[PDB]
């Protein structure tokens, strides 16, 4: 879930914003 949380948060289900202001479901990009 290697989306950017550019608006602010994730709108993907289970994606989190992570530091580098990128969203991570499990903890791998390529998700």
């Amino acid at each position: 879930c290697g989306e950017t949380c550019l608006l602010g948060t994730c709108y993907t289900t289970g994606c989190t914003c992570n530091k580098y202001r990128v969203c991570t479901k499990d903890g791998s990009v390529l998700n």
